[PDB]
């Protein structure tokens, strides 16, 4: 019941910041694998009809033998699905999103630093996120394919994510090798703040 | 305290199974970073002089605030140090190690399938290991830089590792990209079974 989404842009649209080969393998190999394995785990359950963002808020009610596979693979599908949409071909937010950033973090610059720190500090595989929690913004990180929508019990953090960065080594190894900070610096050039703004509006 | 060990062979000695560029980055960048961060954590403590494989067996004795840094960083140093030594330039074990493999797994071919399965199913970053536990061989995996020497409470598995394979994406992405199974198949060509036999003798 899940399918791989098409990207909103061509595989080379984000060069030189994110290389075309990475975009192609990340989408057509990594993300495809999560969709396929999530579908396998959903076979013959009552959950095969739920949108993926709703399924991952309900992991405590799936059968115990399928919890891990669904956490990992539905999590992977939800996470990559959002990631493609929040990127696009002095890039900064505006309007009420900028105001909420100023309020929570002091400035856009201070926000970038907190976000990069969270991404750099995540040991092994995972993601860093900007989330809305009780109408306020915060920066959290998760392991592997965990997503703050899963809740504190599972993911260790909570909130509705409106922006995320993938720091699995597959997201940056071909262009940046070990240099995660360089990848994070380039990432700011490709964030679609219009899309993040839309997500913020719908999260409060 | 700790220092980065010299490799027992040139960076290009394992071609074409593992590429020279990866060997260089894996050693001088990734492994160096674990050494540096472990040294920072161990400064001016009674623990700074212990061999690393002894330290990771005693993580319960260290100050509570240093446990996390040492698990990740002394773990990474211990893991990579062993990794370089168990590779060298069809390849299979002999003698009493081969007999032990036959006894525990049925055959060397059956052991390879079990080891590859453990390494394939480790989600995210980690390692797969052949361990000796109560005189018998078994195959286990660990997350991130955990090592079975840390014990079941920390690593979730136990035993003395005699062979391990790194399945962090940095270990294989440049040459294999998403194809972790092709990397594992290549890895059999570079195992130094004489060294593994040595470790088996010491651990039994
Ligand atoms: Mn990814
Ligand atoms: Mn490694």
């Amino acid at each position: 019941a899940y399918t791989l989404p098409q990207l909103p842009y061509a595989y080379d649209a984000l060069e030189p910041h994110i290389d075309a080969r990475t975009m192609e393998i990340h989408h057509t190999k990594h993300h495809q694998t999560y969709v396929d394995n999530a579908n396998k785990a959903l076979e013959g359950t009552e959950f095969a009809d739920l949108p993926v963002e709703q399924l991952i808020q309900q992991l405590d009610r799936v059968p115990a033998d399928k919890k891990g596979a669904l956490r990992n693979n539905a999590g992977g599908h939800a996470n990559h699905s959002m990631f493609w949409q929040i990127m696009g071909q002095a890039n900064q937010p505006s309007g009420e999103l900028l105001d909420a950033i100023n309020s929570a973090f002091g400035s856009f610059d201070a926000f970038k630093q907190k976000f990069e720190d969270a991404a750099k500090t995540r040991f092994g595989s995972g993601w860093a996120w900007l989330v809305v929690k009780d109408g306020k913004l915060d920066v959290v990180s998760t392991a592997n394919q965990d997503n703050p929508l899963m809740g504190e019990a599972i993911a260790g953090v909570s909130g509705t994510p409106i922006l995320g960065v993938d720091v699995w080594e597959h997201a940056y190894y071909l262009n940046y090798q070990n240099r995660r900070p360089d990848y994070l610096a380039a990432f700011w050039n490709v964030v679609n703040w219009d899309e993040v703004s839309k997500r913020y509006a719908a999260a409060k």
